[PDB]
C-alpha cells in the first residue's frame, strides 16, 4: 500500500517542487545558479559558461547571501550581512568585486547598515540609502556624493518608503528611481513626523535581561498619515557642482486640498515622467507627465497631459492604479483600467488626449502587462475557457487588435493553466513559467517566431517520487448564486468516494480581490489533510473576490465583514447539500484577512461550523493601517463610516462563540496585524465566559515563518483539527 | 444522595466564610462595620452604640472606597476613587468629614490622586504624600505644609516606596513613620535615577486605538538598585512662612561602603527611633539607635547603640531583619532571630549591650511578638504538638523564662490548631482568630486572668450549609527524608476508600520560606476537585520551606531550582508507592514560584508526572527582581554566582517536556513576573519541538483576579486536568 502525503512530509519537505530562477542580463543571456557557482547562459542554443566559480568568495569571510550584476557587466555587488525588517525591507552589507580586475574594491566601501542599494539601469553607477538619506557613487570605488541631509530614523525618509507606503502602495522599501540611461535620479521622501507608533515587546535571545520595545510609525484607521514629496536630481552634475539641486515636483491641486498620497512612478522617456496620485478617499487619482525644461533646469507638467482616473463603485485600482507603459517615444501609453461593463482592459493613451481606447475587451480580465515592442504588446489574462482561476499569455498587434494570439493556452493545456513569463531584456526571448495544475513546468521560447526553444525544468524527478505516493485530487468548479457563478475548489482524499461523508475544512481568506480557487498545484497543508486526515479541504471565492469584475470586486465596498462573511457560510451550506459531506463536522480556518473571516463566520451563530482556527486575525479595523483599511472603509468617523467600523468587529460576536470550539494563534512581534488584535478577541471572550484554545508565538511576526515556529504551529493546528472531527 | 462542592460553588463563592474584623481604638473598645453601620463595642460586657449611621453620606455623590477614623474619633477620612496600582500601592481622592460639628470640610481639602495618607498616631494631624511630595496637615481644615519639593514621578519619592521596595522591603506603599505621639514624622526618599524600566504593553478597552506602553522602574537581577536616603521632620515646628526642615539620619559607614537597603523604621519613644539597614550581599544587617538632641536639633546614633546581626549559612531573616520590640521606656528590646540551633526565637537586648539573651528555645519557631507589657511579652509559635503547620497564641513571663503559657492551644483542639492575634491598645483584651482546621472561630479575651468572653462569630450559618454537602477531608502528617521529616497534607475525596487508586495533583508553591501543608481551613479549587471530581489534591514542604529552622529554610541558599525541585519529586514518588494513588495519573500544578517548580519539575524527566500546569512561573532568576532574587542567589556575575544562575533555567530543560502534557499561561500585563519569563519559555520549547498548550490572559497582573479572567482561568485548567485524568 502507497505511503501518503504526511505532515512531517510537509514540515520536512520530503517532496521538493524544483524551479528554475534565471535573471536575463541581456537581450541573449542570462544567468543561473548550478552547483553553487553562477553560470551564463546562451538563450538561443543552450550552450553555457561559468560566470563566477563557487569558490571565487570561499575566502571571502562572509556568507554571500545575494549578488547583482551592474548593467555593463563590469561589476558585481556582493550582499551579506543580511538583516530583515518588514515585508521587503532589510538592512546588510555590501562589496563590489571588480569582475574584470577580479579583485574586490576596498576603497570607498558601501556603508554598513545599508538600507538599500540599485545599480542605474545603464551603466555601473550605484545610488544608496544609509542614515535615511541618499547618495550617489558614479565609480565603485570613488567617493560618493550626497543627496540629501534631512534623513532622520523613524522621522524622514529620502529614498526608502516607511512601514504603511511598504506594505500597501509599493510593495517595496525602495523610494528611488533611475531615468532610462541614468542621467536622473528621481526619489520620493516621507514624513512621519505625526504619524503614531505601534509599540510592542521583542523578548529577543534568553540572554537579553530586559524585554526591548519596537516603535514603528505605523497610521491605525484615521489615524495622520505621513506626508510625502517627491524630487529628481541631475546625477551627470554631481561632479561638477559641490552641492546638486533636487528639483521637486509638487503634487497637482486637486491633491494638495487633502490628505494624499503618491502612488506610482514610471519614467517615459530620458526627459519625461509619469506620477499617480491618490487621494486619502481612494476613488479618486490623478496622473501628471512632466518633462524636464532644459531653460530652466526645471520640470513642468502641462495640464493638458494630466490624467484623471476615479470610480463611483469604489477604490481606483484592484489595490492602487495601475501603472503605465509608454511607447518608445514617450508619447502614448498602455494601462490597465476597469471599462464600462467593470472589467479591467487595457487602454491605450495619447498623453495629451483625454479619451484612451479599449484595446481589449470581453466578461474577462487583464492581469498584467509584460513587455511592449514596437510591434507587440504581451499581456497575462483569464480569459482561456473563463476560467478566472486561471492565467495565459497573450500578444496582440499593435497595427491591428483583431490580431491576438494566445502564446501560452495549448502548449499542454492539461497539465498547464496557470503562467507567468519572463521576458529578456528587449523581449527578444521569453521563460515561461507553468505552475499547475500540474507540476511546475519551465520552458524557454524565442520571440521572433514564437517556437519553443528547449524544456528548462520538468520536475520529473519529484513526478517520480509522487508516483508511489497517495495524492489527494483537486477540483476546480463553480456554482450559481442569484445568477452569479462562484468559483471554488476542493483538496478531495485520494480515492474520493461521492457516497461517502467526509469531515469539510473550509479554507479562507476572502479579502478584496482576493482569489483562492485557481489552477495552481500547491503541496501544502491541506495536502496532508486530505492524503493523510482524509479531510475535504475547501475555499470559495464570493462577493469581493478578484479578477471578475468590478460588480463582484466592489460589492463589499464600505462594508467589510459582510457578504464575504456571508458568502463563505453559504459555500459551506451548498457544499453540506452536495452529500458527500459530514455536516457534523464542518470546520473554518484562515490567516490573516482568513483569520478574521473564520472569527465572523464563527461567531455569526450560523451553527454550520463546528470549529475553527484563526490566525493573526483582524479584529476591529480601527487597529488596521490606514491605507489598506480605508480603500474599503473610508475613513472611522460619524460624518464617513464609523458605524460600519464599529459593527464589523469580531469583540461585538463574543457571546455567539459559546457554539464553537475557537482556537487563537498569533505572533507577538506581528508588526503588520498587532497582537493587540487577538489580545482584544480574547479579553472580549474571557468577558463573556467562553472557553477557547490560544496560542502565543514569541517574537513571530505575520508570517510565523521561522522554520521552527513554523512547524509548531501546523502541528498544534492538527491535533486541534483531527481532535474536533474525532480522528485518531 | 447530596451535592458535592462544585466548580460553580468556589467560583460563584456559594459558600462564605463569615468573618469579625474590627478596629481597636482604645485599650477597650474597637470599631466594626455592620450594615453599613460603624458601630462602638466595649469589650469588657460586648455592648455597643452606633459611632457612625450608613445613611449619613447618602449624598454624599461618590461611592466610599474605605474609611478611617483620627485617633482621637473627632473626624473620619473617606476614601474613594480607589485606582489600584501594584501589590499595596494605589491612589485615591478623599474627603474629612468632622464627627463632632457633622460636617464635611470643604476648605484646604486632600488633593485627588493622592498617593497615601495617614493620620498621626494620637490626635488628628494628617500626613500625605501627593506627587511623590510630602504634606502635613496640624488641622483637617487648614492649609497643608510642603515637606518635600524634590518629587518627581518614577524618579525621587518621598514618603512612599518605588516598585521593589513596596513589593520586597516594606510589603506597603508607605515610607512614612509617625513618632508615637505625634510629634516627628520620619520618612525615607528613594532615587530611582538610573534604575533601569521594566517595559509591557496594556491594550485597555477595545476602544482605544493604539495599545500603551507601560514603564515602570524595576531593578532585575544584578541591575542598578534604587539608592535610599533617611529622614525626621518636627511637625510641632512647621511655619507657613518658612519651609519645613527635615534632618537627614545617614546609615552607618558599613553599609555606606556599597550597595544597601533601609529595611526597617521602628520608633522606640518619642525622642528615640531605630533603623535596620541590610547590605545588597543580604547576610550582614546593622541597627542603629538613634536619639533625639534638643540642643542641636539633630538626632545622632551612638556606635555603642549599634547592633550587628550576620548569617553564615543564608541571609538574615525570613525575608529579612526582623522588628525590634521596645519596653516602654526604650531601654531594652526584643527580636526575633535565628539561635545557635538555627531556629527563630526570641532574644532579650539592651540597647548599649552587644550581646542578647534568648528567652524562648527548642526546635520550632516564634512566628511573630504581638504584644508586650511589663509583666509579659505575647507571641505566636508553632510549638505546640510539634507541628509547624500550626499556630498558637503564648505569653512568656518576663521576670521568669521558664514561666510559659500556651494561651489557645486548649481552648478548642479539634476545631482550632492555627490562630492569629489582635490586642487592644496596651493589651487589656485581645481577640483571638482560629482559621482552622475546622470552621473559622473569633473569640474576645480578657488578659488579666485570660478570661474567654465571649464568640464574636463560630460560622454556624456556614456549617448548617456545609452539612448537606459531600465535603473533602484533609489529612496532615509528614515523610522523612534522611533522618529529617517533612511534612505534606492532602485534601482527600468525600467517602475516601484507601483500598481504591485516585488520581493525585501536587499543589505546589515551594519558594523560600513557604508553607504549603498547614492546618488552615480553605475553601478552593483544590476542594472541588476533591469533592466533585475525586482527585487527590496534596502539597509538600521538602527543603527551602519556612517555620522549621535554618537547617531546612538554608537548604537552598545560592541554589534556587534545585533541592526545592527535587524533593517535590521525591515525595510525589513517596505518594505513588501508596496504595491508593494511581500512578498513572498524578500531575503537578503551581502559580508564581509555584509555576517555576512545576515548570522545572515536568522538565527534570522524572517520568512521575503525566501533566502539569504553571500559572505565571519565573523561568531564569536574571528576569526576576534584585531584593527578592539576590536575597537567595548572591549576584549573577562570574565571580559571585552566575553558574547557577544560567544552570537553574526552565529553558535549558525544553527537551524533557517531550514526554509531558503542560499548559502554561501568564497574564500579559504581570508587573511582577514579567510576561517575559513565560514567552520565553514557549519559544525555547518551540525551539525543540515539543507541543503543549498556552492562554495568556489580556491585561491581567500577576493576581490573575478581575473576576472574569478568575473564572475563565480556573475553568480552563480544571477542563485541562480532568482531560489529562480521563475524567468526565
Ligand atoms: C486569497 S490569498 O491568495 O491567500 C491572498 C493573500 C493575501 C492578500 C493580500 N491582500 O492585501 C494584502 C496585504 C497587502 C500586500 C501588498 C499586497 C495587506 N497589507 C495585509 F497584509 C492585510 C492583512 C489583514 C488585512 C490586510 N495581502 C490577497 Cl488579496 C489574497
Ligand atoms: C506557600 S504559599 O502560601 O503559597 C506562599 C505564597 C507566596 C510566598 C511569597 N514569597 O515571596 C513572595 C513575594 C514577596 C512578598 C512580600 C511577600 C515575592 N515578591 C513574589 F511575588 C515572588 C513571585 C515569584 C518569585 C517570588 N510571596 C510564600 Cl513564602 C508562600
Ligand atoms: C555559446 O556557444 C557559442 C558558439 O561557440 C559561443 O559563441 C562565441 O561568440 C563570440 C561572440 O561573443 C565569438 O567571438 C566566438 O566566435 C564564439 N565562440 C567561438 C569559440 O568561436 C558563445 O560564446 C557561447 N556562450 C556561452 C555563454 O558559453
Ligand atoms: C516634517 O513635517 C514636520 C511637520 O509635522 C515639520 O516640522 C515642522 O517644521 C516647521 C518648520 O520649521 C516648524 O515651524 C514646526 O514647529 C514643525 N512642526 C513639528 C510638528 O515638528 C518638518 O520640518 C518636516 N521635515 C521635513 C524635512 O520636511
Ligand atoms: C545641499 O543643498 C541642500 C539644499 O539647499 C541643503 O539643505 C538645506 O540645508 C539648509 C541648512 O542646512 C536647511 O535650512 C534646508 O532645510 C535644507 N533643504 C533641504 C531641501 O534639505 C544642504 O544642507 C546642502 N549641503 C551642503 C553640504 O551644503
Ligand atoms: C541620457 O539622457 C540625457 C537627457 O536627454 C542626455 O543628456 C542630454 O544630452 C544632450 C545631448 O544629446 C544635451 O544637449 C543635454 O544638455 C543633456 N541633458 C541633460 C539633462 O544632461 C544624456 O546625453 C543621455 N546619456 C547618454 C549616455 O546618452
Ligand atoms: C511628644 O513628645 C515630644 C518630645 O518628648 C514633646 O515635646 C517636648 O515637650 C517638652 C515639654 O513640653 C519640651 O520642653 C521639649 O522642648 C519638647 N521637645 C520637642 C522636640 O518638641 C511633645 O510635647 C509631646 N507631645 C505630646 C502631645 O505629648
Ligand atoms: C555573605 O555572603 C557572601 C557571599 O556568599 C560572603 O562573601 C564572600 O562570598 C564569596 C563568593 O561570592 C566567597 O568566595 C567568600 O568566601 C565569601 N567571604 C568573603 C570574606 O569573601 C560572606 O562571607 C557572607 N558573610 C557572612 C557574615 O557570612
Ligand atoms: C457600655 O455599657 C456601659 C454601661 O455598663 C456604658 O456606660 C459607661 O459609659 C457611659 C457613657 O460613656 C456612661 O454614661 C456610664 O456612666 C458608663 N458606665 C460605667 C460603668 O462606667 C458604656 O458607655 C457602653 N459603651 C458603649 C460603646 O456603648
Ligand atoms: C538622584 O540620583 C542621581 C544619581 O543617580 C543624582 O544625580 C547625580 O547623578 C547624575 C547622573 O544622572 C550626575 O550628572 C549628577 O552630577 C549627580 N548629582 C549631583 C548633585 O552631583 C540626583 O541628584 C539624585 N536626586 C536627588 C534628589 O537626590
Ligand atoms: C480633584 O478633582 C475634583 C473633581 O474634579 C475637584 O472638585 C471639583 O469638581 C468639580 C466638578 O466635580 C469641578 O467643577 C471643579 O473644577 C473641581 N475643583 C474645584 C475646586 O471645585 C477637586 O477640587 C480636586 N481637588 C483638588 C485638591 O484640586
Ligand atoms: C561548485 O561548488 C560545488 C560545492 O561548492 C561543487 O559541488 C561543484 O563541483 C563545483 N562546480 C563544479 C562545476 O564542479
Ligand atoms: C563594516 O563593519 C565591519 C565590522 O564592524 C568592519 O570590519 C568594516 O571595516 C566595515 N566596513 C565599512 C565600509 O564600514
Ligand atoms: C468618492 O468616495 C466618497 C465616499 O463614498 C464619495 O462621497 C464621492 O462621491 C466619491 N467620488 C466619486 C467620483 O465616486
Ligand atoms: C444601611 O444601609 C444598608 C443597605 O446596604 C441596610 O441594610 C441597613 O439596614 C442600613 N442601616 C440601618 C441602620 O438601617
Ligand atoms: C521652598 O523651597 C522651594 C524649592 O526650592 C522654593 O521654590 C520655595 O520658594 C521655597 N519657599 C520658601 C518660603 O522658602
Ligand atoms: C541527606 O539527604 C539529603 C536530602 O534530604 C540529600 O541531598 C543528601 O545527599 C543526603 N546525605 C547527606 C550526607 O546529607
Ligand atoms: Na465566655
Amino acid at each position: 500500500t502507497r505511503k501518503t502525503y504526511t505532515l512531517t512530509d510537509y514540515l520536512k519537505n520530503t517532496y521538493r517542487l524544483k524551479l528554475y530562477s534565471l535573471r536575463w542580463i541581456s537581450d541573449h543571456e542570462y544567468l543561473y545558479k548550478q552547483e553553487n557557482n553562477i553560470l551564463v547562459f546562451n538563450a538561443e542554443y543552450g550552450n553555457s559558461s561559468v560566470f563566477l566559480e563557487n569558490s571565487t568568495f570561499d575566502e571571502f569571510g562572509h556568507s554571500i547571501n545575494d549578488y547583482s550584476i551592474s548593467p555593463d557587466g563590469q561589476f558585481i555587488l556582493l550582499e551579506y550581512n543580511y538583516v530583515k525588517q518588514w515585508r521587503h525591507s532589510y538592512t546588510a552589507s555590501y562589496d563590489i568585486y571588480d569582475l574584470n580586475k577580479r579583485q574586490l574594491i576596498t576603497e570607498e566601501r558601501i556603508p554598513n547598515n545599508t538600507q538599500w542599494v540599485t545599480w542605474s539601469p545603464v551603466g555601473h553607477k550605484l545610488a544608496y540609502v544609509w542614515n535615511n538619506d541618499i547618495y550617489v557613487k558614479i565609480e565603485p570605488n570613488l567617493p560618493s556624493y550626497r543627496i540629501t541631509w534631512t534623513g532622520k530614523e523613524d522621522i524622514i525618509y529620502n529614498g526608502i518608503t516607511d512601514w504603511v507606503y511598504e506594505e500597501e502602495v509599493f510593495s517595496a522599501y525602495s523610494a528611488l528611481w533611475w531615468s532610462p540611461n541614468g542621467t536622473f535620479l528621481a526619489y520620493a521622501q516621507f514624513n512621519d513626523t505625526e504619524v503614531p507608533l505601534i509599540e510592542y515587546s521583542f523578548y529577543s535571545d534568553e540572554s537579553l535581561q530586559y524585554p526591548k520595545t519596537v516603535r514603528v510609525p505605523y497610521p491605525k484607521a484615521g489615524a495622520v498619515n505621513p506626508t510625502v514629496k517627491f524630487f529628481v536630481v541631475n546625477t551627470d552634475s554631481l561632479s561638477s557642482v559641490t552641492n546638486a539641486t533636487s528639483i521637486q515636483i509638487t503634487a497637482p491641486a486637486s491633491m494638495l486640498i487633502g490628505d494624499h498620497y503618491l502612488c506610482d512612478v514610471t519614467w517615459a522617456t530620458q526627459e519625461r515622467i509619469s506620477l499617480q496620485w491618490l487621494r486619502r478617499i481612494q476613488n479618486y487619482s490623478v496622473m501628471d507627465i512632466c518633462d524636464y525644461d532644459e531653460s530652466s533646469g526645471r520640470w513642468n507638467c502641462l495640464v493638458a497631459r494630466q490624467h484623471i482616473e476615479m470610480s463611483t463603485t469604489g477604490w481606483v485600482g484592484r489595490f492602487r492604479p495601475s501603472e503605465p507603459h509608454f511607447t518608445l517615444d514617450g508619447n502614448s501609453f498602455y494601462k490597465i483600467i476597469s471599462n464600462e461593463e467593470g472589467y479591467r482592459h487595457i487602454c491605450y493613451f495619447q498623453i495629451d488626449k483625454k479619451d484612451c481606447t479599449f484595446i481589449t475587451k470581453g466578461t474577462w480580465e487583464v492581469i498584467g502587462i509584460e513587455a511592449l515592442t514596437s510591434d507587440y504588446l504581451y499581456y497575462i489574462s483569464n480569459e482561456y475557457k473563463g476560467m478566472p482561476g486561471g492565467r495565459n499569455l497573450y500578444k496582440i498587434q499593435l497595427s491591428d487588435y483583431t490580431k491576438v494570439t494566445c502564446l501560452s493556452c495549448e502548449l499542454n493545456p492539461e497539465r498547464c493553466q496557470y503562467y507567468s513569463v519572463s521576458f529578456s531584456k528587449e523581449a527578444k526571448y521569453y521563460q515561461l513559467r507553468c505552475s499547475g495544475p500540474g507540476l511546475p513546468l519551465y520552458t524557454l521560447h524565442s520571440s521572433v517566431n514564437d517556437k519553443g526553444l528547449r524544456v528548462l525544468e520538468d520536475n520529473s524527478a519529484l513526478d517520480k517520487m509522487l508516483q508511489n505516493v497517495q495524492m489527494p485530487s483537486k477540483k476546480l468548479d463553480f456554482i450559481i448564486l442569484n445568477e452569479t457563478k462562484f468559483w471554488y475548489q476542493m483538496i478531495l482524499p485520494p480515492h474520493f468516494d461521492k457516497s461517502k461523508k467526509y469531515p469539510l475544512l473550509l479554507d479562507v481568506y476572502a479579502g478584496p480581490c482576493s482569489q483562492k480557487a485557481d489552477t495552481v498545484f500547491r503541496l501544502n497543508w491541506a495536502t496532508y489533510l486530505a492524503s493523510t486526515e482524509n479531510i475535504i479541504v475547501a475555499s470559495f471565492d464570493g462577493r469581493g473576490s478578484g479578477y471578475q469584475g468590478d460588480k463582484i470586486m466592489h460589492a463589499i465596498n464600505r462594508r467589510l465583514g459582510t457578504f464575504e462573511v456571508e458568502d463563505q457560510i453559504e459555500a459551506a451550506r451548498q457544499f453540506s447539500k452536495m452529500g458527500f459531506v459530514d455536516n457534523k463536522r464542518i470546520a473554518i480556518w484562515g490567516w490573516s484577512y482568513g483569520g478574521y473571516v473564520t472569527s465572523m463566520v464563527l461567531g455569526s451563530g450560523s451553527g454550520v461550523f463546528k470549529c475553527g482556527i484563526a490566525v493573526a486575525p483582524v479584529s476591529r479595523w480601527e487597529y488596521y493601517d490606514s491605507v489598506y483599511t480605508e480603500r474599503y472603509m473610508g475613513l472611522p468617523t460619524p460624518e464617513d463610516n464609523l458605524d460600519h467600523y464599529r459593527n464589523s468587529t469580531v469583540m461585538s460576536r463574543a457571546e455567539n462563540f459559546k457554539q464553537v470550539e475557537y482556537l487563537l494563534i498569533h505572533g507577538t512581534a506581528d508588526d503588520n496585524v498587532h497582537f493587540q488584535q487577538s489580545a482584544q478577541i480574547s479579553k472580549a471572550l474571557v468577558d463573556v465566559g467562553v472557553d477557547f484554545q490560544a496560542m502565543w508565538y514569541t517574537d513571530e511576526d505575520h508570517g510565523i515563518a521561522s522554520s521552527t515556529a513554523h512547524q509548531h504551529i501546523y502541528t498544534h493546528m492538527s491535533h486541534f483539527i483531527k481532535q474536533c472531527f474525532s480522528l485518531p
